[PDB]
């Protein structure tokens, strides 16, 4: 009953590895239109075949594929999900997985002893605005939906090349073609521009702490007050803690904590994280319930 | 609702590191009679405070853990199981999450490439025998059991000291002064017992897969026949296969696919090993359903 539960969540490291090496010689794609027997399976594969069969069960286990009949295997519709097709979700796990994750989660204990476009934005409504300026835009995004959706508002921004600065045909393809006023540079110099709203996406994300505290000191150090300063981030439930959903954050706070940098602040945590580095609260609002993405706004 | 499936199974090497880590410094046993805030905490481990918060809540969501107010927790009764007390389950999630298992684990994909002591054997019954050889018994826990259960039956071992051979005081201790008939060795070598029954217990667990065929081959080529020879395992669900409970024997397979040896053989991998290496079949009865041992007895 609750040992169950424990070995379960103790258990991680098989369940994690089989699902990897599953899709590593992607399997599913066999049986998307069909496949039987461990000695079809194992020709198209290498390996073993009776040490393979040690892993189909495994996997029939972990209820991504059913043994249907004797030895012979389909796949379940959670199977689906590992082909390379409309979630394509493989990826995911053949990324953390090899050694540059999985390895490196292996001592991760130590450290605690030491393509999105938001028109959710278009809640936040830019509806009396002349100027904006996107902070560290880099793909040229949001940008060109913002500029897009309002055709008299303008814009810049500026980030260092090498760190997805295609912007090249994006800003320009689709319509903005004033409305650049492309600048560049990293975060930590001083922001020369002082021009109306301020917008930040995912960006704390990216970030440690202190970080966060001293690219924000290089906002207001030189920003044109009486404006706003948006900033889109993921959360953390400061709503309360829950089981189910949530997860994404938690689970990707340490991924961050291991693969580079970022780690998930709440509410109050950025109430107070602000109000020391020269910002000012007002409204923040949210996503609906499926994700945490937050449109934080303090003045 | 099914992706959160896959992330779940996927997401394993978090949901296994952080209890290892939980434990590693007994955060449990603080939180037994009580213990609150990160700071008090965080005052008896070492580590990062702020930093530590972000695994309480880890533990909190993997629901080992439960804050009841605002920062301070207390702990659930799935955490109880990770004290050290009558399950004492964390000796288990200790091993598996140390370099031994964990770093193991990491590279295992080329290998698919590449005190238990039955009193269920009195339902065997040994109520018409006089002799037995139990082949590499060892810690003398069957032995003890038996040959004090039955007082007119005999019985020899045979194991290489360094093998927990702690017979010493087990066969003497408990009755059975006469009946210890102990020889040493491996099972490599031809046996020199044909005394009546023959019994090996959770033994190819330990072993290989011909491996197994060639100890067996040790057996018959000098038992006498005419007798019945036993071995107690662990099986593989040939009954068919299903999720819950099963478990244990599918990734305790292949933890020993990477923490030494152990495979897991079905009835019919029993059957017909056994078949070409010199034995017979007869009945297979297992205990209840809580788990898999099974006495295979072929004659
Ligand atoms: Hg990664
Ligand atoms: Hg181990």
């Amino acid at each position: 009953g609750l040992r169950h539960r424990m070995q379960q969540l103790i258990y991680g490291f098989f369940t994690a590895q089989t699902l990897h090496v599953a899709v590593r010689l992607r399997i599913p794609d066999l049986l998307a239109d069909g496949a039987r027997d461990v000695g079809d399976l194992a020709s198209a594969t290498g390996a073993d075949a009776p040490s393979l069969r040690r892993l189909l069960r495994a996997l029939v286990f972990l209820e991504v594929l059913d043994e249907p009949a004797p030895g012979t295997f389909a796949l379940t519709e959670q199977g689906e999900v590992l082909r390379a097709d409309v979630t394509g979700s493989m990826r995911e796990l053949v990324l953390l997985l090899s050694g540059p994750e999985s390895w490196a989660a292996w001592g991760q204990l130590e450290h605690s002893v030491r393509a999105f476009v938001p028109t959710l934005l278009s809640a936040y409504d830019f509806g009396d605005l002349r100027t904006v300026v996107d902070v560290g835009g880099g793909s040229g995004a949001l940008l060109a939906g913002v500029l897009a959706a309002h055709p008299h508002l303008r814009g810049t921004v500026f980030d260092t090349p090498d760190g997805v600065a295609d912007a090249a045909r994006t800003v320009a393809e689709q319509g903005v073609a004033d409305r650049c006023g492309v600048e560049t540079g990293d975060f930590f110099v001083s922001v020369p521009p002082g021009a109306d709203a301020y917008v930040l996406k995912s960006v704390l994300h990216d970030w440690d702490d202190e970080q966060c505290v001293e690219v924000l000191r290089t906002v207001r150090r030189a920003v044109r007050p009486d404006s706003r300063v948006i900033l889109v981030e993921s959360l953390m439930p400061t709503t309360v803690t829950t089981a189910p959903s949530v997860a994404q954050v938690v689970m990707n706070d340490l991924n961050m904590m291991v693969c580079h940098g970022g780690r998930e602040r709440t509410v109050a945590e950025f109430r107070e994280l602000l109000r020391v580095a020269g910002f000012r609260l007002e409204s923040v609002t949210p996503c609906p319930a499926p994700s945490v993405v937050g449109i934080l706004e303090a003045a």
